[PDB]
């Protein structure tokens, strides 16, 4: 039976423009698409109640306020293919996010605020092939941050604010090397750089400056 501010046509369960807090209370077991998205979720709290929904195969909170996500808020979600976190607040990123996400193949990140990647921020991922990054607030990026992502085909880092400082240098590198959709991301600052793409700049103007 469908939850009560929700609306359920075949196996989605709807529960857009709700102004909800709290995913709603009897989410049917049958369910393969939950969507919560434009609502007003501000942060995602450990629930485990994805234990009992294996059927469940993509969840959607784009449009909320989302700030952080709880270690667990996702526990036993092993069937889910992709989370859509597009339009909200995270000011990073942390594996122990997804910690449950056994299969995860999509995860969309796009237009939230996270200022950096670490050198850990995607650890464990090992299945997602699509992650966007787009129109972010990223800065730097640790060395290896993406080493871990073996399935990893489509990374999306365009429109972030990269500094190509000598902190950076090492993106470059990984960039041109890595067969891997990007974009093709640009240099922010130095002034001298901007509107250069980050690849393309020689090891020598990476140069954070004392
Ligand atoms: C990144 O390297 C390892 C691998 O995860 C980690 O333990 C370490 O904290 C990171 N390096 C630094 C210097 O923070």
């Amino acid at each position: 039976a469908c939850p009560e501010k929700c609306r359920c046509e075949g196996t989605t369960v709807d529960c857009s423009n709700q102004k909800l807090n709290k995913i709603p209370e009897h989410i049917p077991q049958y369910t393969a698409e939950l969507r919560l998205n434009n609502n007003e979720f501000t942060v995602l709290e450990a629930t485990g109640i994805f234990k009992k929904l294996p059927q469940l195969r993509k969840i959607n909170f784009s449009n909320n306020k989302i700030t952080d996500i709880e270690e667990g808020a996702f526990e036993g979600a092993s069937g889910v293919n992709e989370i859509l976190l597009t339009s909200n607040r995270l000011e990073n990123v942390q594996h122990k996010m997804f910690k449950g996400l056994e299969s995860l193949k999509t995860l969309m990140l796009r237009s939230n605020r996270i200022t950096c990647v670490g050198n850990d921020s995607f650890i464990g991922l090992s299945s997602v092939r699509l992650l966007s990054l787009y129109d972010n607030q990223i800065t730097t990026v640790a060395p290896g941050a993406f080493d871990t992502l073996h399935s990893l085909s489509t990374l999306n880092l365009l429109a972030n604010p990269f500094n190509c400082n000598c902190y950076l240098a090492w993106l470059g590198e990984w960039l041109r090397k890595k067969r891997i959709v990007t974009g093709n991301p640009r240099c922010q600052k130095p002034y001298f750089l901007k509107e250069i793409p980050i690849q393309d700049v020689a090891i020598q103007d990476f140069t954070c400056d004392d």
